[PDB]
């Protein structure tokens, strides 16, 4: 049972392309997170400095999930009922920062190398390297208080997330997320919110927006418990 198709059969199995929703709102609950913000965003990158031609696909517009805590390294080693693997209804290339790293998922063992199942870059170990590349991590400034001096430094003392969305078929699903199919995904987790954060005692705090293409933030939806 190789990766790629058995990740394809368990998002057969389970069909639901909201999962990771309520799945990272678990996750930031475990964590002792606060609060988590999901926004997506409009935006199109620059496809020059990118780790390869093949990174492309993935510059464009995307689904962000923020939370205020920072991963432990047990997290990073669970990370590199689904659990995350739900994230893939909508991208192929899952990516993460949290702390001082960087991390992509590549499932299809293609992007990174043929042995390779993803990436990750240290803010610090690595900075020449990301600095040189810097179309593919402007998408990780700009948003949830990263700015240019973190990765200069070398730390952000949170967590996020960027789901770029799946723009055209892949070997891991037939599924293309638009903006319409991604406020679908806002509209039914708004009717589920106040039931999603009845059982919470650490996430008090879930709010929905869009950021669009002229850089204008929408406030879709906030719920409080």
């Amino acid at each position: 049972p190789p990766l790629v198709d058995f990740l394809k059969d368990i998002l057969r199995r389970y069909p639901e392309g909201g999962q990771i929703l309520k799945e990272l709102i678990q996750n930031a609950e475990d964590a002792g997170a606060t609060e988590v913000k999901f926004l997506y965003d409009e935006t199109q990158y620059g496809t020059e400095t990118l780790w390869s031609k093949d990174m492309a696909p993935y510059q464009g517009p995307a689904l962000y999930v923020y939370n205020n805590a920072v991963f432990t390294p047990e997290d990073w080693h669970g990370i590199q009922g689904i659990g995350f693997n739900s994230v893939y209804h909508i991208t192929d290339v899952p990516c993460i920062f949290s702390g001082d790293q960087i991390g992509m998922l590549d499932p299809h063992q293609t992007l990174f190398g043929p042995h390779e199942s993803g990436q990750c870059w240290n803010l610090k170990d690595d900075s020449k390297e990301i600095s040189e590349l810097s179309d593919q991590f402007a998408p990780f400034v700009g948003i949830f208080g990263s700015t240019k001096e973190t990765f200069i430094n070398g730390n952000f003392p949170g967590t996020f997330f960027r789901f770029p969305l799946r723009l055209q078929p892949s070997q891991l699903s037939s599924n293309l997320y638009n903006k319409q199919k991604v406020l679908e995904l806002f509209e039914s987790f708004r009717a589920d919110a106040d039931t999603v954060l009845l059982f919470l005692k650490s996430v008090q705090d879930v709010s929905l927006y869009v950021r669009e293409a002229d850089g204008t933030e929408k406030l879709v939806f906030r719920v409080t418990s």
